[PDB]
C-alpha cells in the first residue's frame, strides 16, 4: 500500500523525462537535474540529491519529524556535534518536540544505509537492506547518533535509549539501497512494519520521480 501505482499519463510523464536528452532544472524548491533524475531510472544507483528530495518530502508529510539530508551524518561524524549544532535550529523546532529523526547513511560513498532515532520509543535503529550483521560502522553510527540526541537535547534526553539493529527487507541486487533506505524512511514515518518486498522497491523508483516531477514540496 503505501508505495502507489502510477497511472498511465503519470508513468508516461516519467518515462519521458528518462528519455529526456536533458537540461539543468527539473526542480528547484535542492536543485534537481535530469542527470540527478537519471540516478532513478531502472537499475541505477541513486545520489545523494534523490535522497535528499525524498528526506525532505517525508518532512513535509509527516508531522512532527526531522528528517536531515546525507551531509548530517558526515558532518557530525567528521566534526562531532559542533559541526551540526544549528542543523536542527533550521527545522523550526526542538528535539524534545520530535517523534522522530531520520538519517540517511552513505557509508564508503556508495552503501546507502539508514539511522532513526524514536524519541517516544527511546530508541536508536541501524536499518541496512544489505546488512552482513552488527560490525563496526553500524556501532559507530548508534553512538554518534546518541551522542547528537544527548548534546542536542542539552543533556535531557538520550543516555538511556536503547541501541539495536532493525532488520528489514533485504535488497536482491547491489544498486537498491537507496531506495530500500528511502522505504525505510517512508514505512518508519508511517509506524509501519518493515515488511515490503522487491516488487514495492520498483515501484519506489517511479514514485520518486513523480514526486519530483509534480513539484511535491509546493
Amino acid at each position: 500500500s503505501l508505495v502507489p501505482e502510477l497511472n498511465e499519463k503519470d508513468d508516461d510523464q516519467v518515462q519521458k523525462a528518462l528519455a529526456s536528452r536533458e537540461n539543468t532544472q527539473l526542480m528547484n524548491r535542492i536543485e534537481i537535474t535530469v542527470r540527478d533524475f537519471k540516478t532513478l531510472a531502472p537499475r541505477r544507483w541513486l545520489n545523494d540529491t534523490i535522497i535528499e528530495f525524498f528526506m525532505k518530502y517525508i518532512e513535509k508529510s509527516t508531522p512532527n519529524t526531522v528528517a536531515f539530508n546525507s551531509f548530517f551524518y558526515t558532518n557530525l561524524s567528521e566534526r562531532g556535534y559542533q559541526g551540526v549544532r544549528r542543523w536542527m535550529k533550521r527545522k523550526k523546532t526542538q528535539i524534545d518536540k520530535l517523534d522522530k529523526i531520520f538519517t540517511p547513511i552513505n557509508l564508503n560513498q556508495s552503501h546507502w544505509a539508514l539511522g532513526i532515532i524514536d524519541l517516544k520509543k527511546k530508541t536508536i535503529g541501524y536499518v541496512d537492506s544489505l546488512s552482513n550483521g552488527p560490525n563496526a560502522m553500524s556501532f559507530a553510527i548508534l553512538t554518534d547518533l546518541q551522542k547528537y540526541v544527548m548534546e542536542e537535547s542539552k543533556h535531557t534526553i538520550g543516555e538511556d535509549f536503547d541501541l539495536i539493529h532493525l532488520d528489514c527487507p533485504q535488497q536482491p541486487n547491489g544498486y537498491d539501497c537507496g531506495i530500500y533506505v528511502c522505504m525505510n524512511t517512508l514505512y518508519g514515518s508511517a509506524d509501519a512494519p518493515l515488511d515490503f518486498d522487491y516488487k514495492d522497491a520498483i515501484r519506489m523508483r517511479r514514485f520518486i520521480a513523480h514526486l519530483i516531477l509534480t513539484d511535491a514540496l509546493k
